[PDB]
């Protein structure tokens, strides 16, 4: 039986050491954290995230899809809150089997670890990965006390998320080629308690958004009815705007308050413990990280967070996550060997991760920051009804598709150009040619 080391029982590691172990791997998966699984009478994790048919497709082939659905709610759409304008939904997709699913992260990540351990693998818990002796095939774990552990590795998978340890021992023995990229915005997770979003008729089947140019605010659904609200604001006011909002400005609890009545006057009555969950929720930080590198030989691989930091404007990263865990365990397990598995699964993942990475900063501006979409929406609109196999609006190739996220940036460029020229010099449809769009469509995007 071939023998592996995963550093991180997250969402990546956790599954494909079920899809390993399955296959009869010997797996041993190493975590900082303790078991969540062992109920302590400390207040659990209220985090949501949203769960998409890349994530859930990677659930399905591993058996686990029916038990992480049992407790999602479905967000049928996107609800958008403009102060004066009633929210009004703007669907997903077609119909509820084109939807996203809101699942806690906790729950979810003790779905994957019972799934691991059903399949076979062995999982340690408060061990951090301190460092890796590459030539000596060793590496040194620890507990946060600093009392330290050294383990014999045959295969290791660096499954440790964006400050990954396994990445930083690999950057001492080959050049990653890292370039990041910083995101000027930090976040805040805020909470509405069920009795207030049933007071304010706050729509549980719906992803909600608060745009407001340069921050923004998004709301998951739990399937208690209460909502993890996400404040997205930049750290620091630039020079060339010093008065604009920030973090730097919002001292304390009560200036996040008066923040909140002057710019989101719907959201903040809603927003019971504010104040509390302002000053001691930490302000967490964004970024992009590409690599050139994702592997060392035969010997280490990266997947995951570990590999490709991204924004999380287009709810993509857990996603590509266990999509990118099911690529890896079907590379280790039909491979001449373990270096010709990681060559092949990072010569195949890389393009994919540079087209999500670049299609999650550009979703930002869609969400939060018109007179010339509309008329390019109802276009795109005729084109998806008329050419449904060609024309798929970007958002749903992303997310209803397993389409390669590359593919999916490249037909949605081809779209977007088609739809840019095709109203470019109209006031409205009635002056458009349907047909020559129509044409356009038939000779730019192959059926799908
Ligand atoms: C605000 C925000 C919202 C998001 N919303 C969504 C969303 O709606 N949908 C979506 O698809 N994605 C979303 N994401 C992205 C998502 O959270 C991540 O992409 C995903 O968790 C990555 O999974 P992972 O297994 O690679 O890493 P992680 O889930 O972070 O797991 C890494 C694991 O490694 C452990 N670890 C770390 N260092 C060590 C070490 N030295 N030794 C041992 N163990 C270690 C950690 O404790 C953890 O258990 C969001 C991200 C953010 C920041
Ligand atoms: O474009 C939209 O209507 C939503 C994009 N999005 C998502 O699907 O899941 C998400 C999760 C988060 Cl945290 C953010 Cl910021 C956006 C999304
Ligand atoms: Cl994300």
């Amino acid at each position: 039986a071939r023998q592996v080391t995963i550093i991180g029982a997250g969402l990546a590691g956790t599954l494909v050491a079920r899809l390993l172990a399955r296959n009869g791997w010997q797996v041993n998966l190493f975590e900082r954290r303790p078991d969540p699984r062992i109920e302590t009478g400390a207040r659990g994790r209220s985090i949501n995230l949203a769960l998409a048919e890349r994530g859930a497709h990677a659930l399905r082939l591993a058996g686990l899809e029916r038990e992480v659905l049992a407790e999602a709610v479905m967000m049928r759409g996107r609800m958008v809150h403009v102060p004066g304008t009633p929210p009004n939904l703007q669907p997903y997709g077609r119909d509820d089997s084109e939807v996203i699913w809101s699942i806690n992260r906790d729950r979810l990540n003790r779905i994957l670890l019972d799934g691991a351990e059903a399949a076979g693998a062995s999982i340690h818990f408060n061990l951090g990965l301190d460092s890796v002796d590459f030539a000596r095939q060793r590496l040194t774990l620890s507990n946060v006390s600093g009392e330290r552990l050294e383990k014999r590795f045959h295969l290791l998978i660096g499954a440790d998320g964006c400050n990954s340890a396994v990445r930083q021992a690999m950057a001492s023995v080959v050049d990653l080629g890292e370039h990041l990229e910083t995101q000027p915005h930090g976040y805040k997770e805020l909470q509405i308690t069920p009795e207030a979003s049933a007071q304010f008729n706050l729509e549980p089947n719906a992803l909600h958004i608060w745009p407001h140019g340069d921050y923004m605010c998004i709301a998951l659904p739990n399937l208690d009815r209460s909502f993890t609200v996400t404040l997205f604001l930049h750290h620091q006011s630039p020079a060339a705007q010093p008065a604009s909002p920030s973090f730097a400005q919002l001292v304390d609890g009560h200036a996040a308050r008066r923040f909140f009545q002057r710019q989101f006057p719907d959201l903040s009555p809603m927003l019971d413990s504010l104040e509390q969950d302002f000053e001691h929720h930490p302000t967490g930080k964004l970024a992009t990280l590409r690599l050139t590198t994702w592997h060392v030989g035969g010997q280490a691989v990266l997947l995951g967070d570990a590999a490709h930091p991204m924004v999380p404007f287009h709810g993509q990263g857990m996603n590509c996550a266990l999509e990118d865990a099911v690529a890896l365990a079907e590379h280790l397990q039909s491979a001449a060997d373990n270096a010709s598995a990681l060559a092949a699964f990072t010569a195949q993942r890389q393009p994919d991760a540079l087209a999500i990475q670049a299609m999650a900063l550009e979703n930002y501006v869609e969400m939060s920051s018109s007179p010339t979409y509309l008329l390019e929406r109802e276009l795109g609109q005729i084109m998806a009804q008329r050419q449904p196999t060609r024309f798929i609006p970007r958002y749903s190739m992303v997310t209803f598709s397993r389409l390669p996220y590359a593919q999916a940036m490249a037909r949605g460029q081809i779209q977007e150009q088609l739809l840019k020229f095709a109203v470019a010099n109209h006031s409205d449809l009635t002056s458009i040619n349907l047909d020559a769009v129509e044409h356009e469509v038939t000779r730019c995007l192959p059926p799908l």
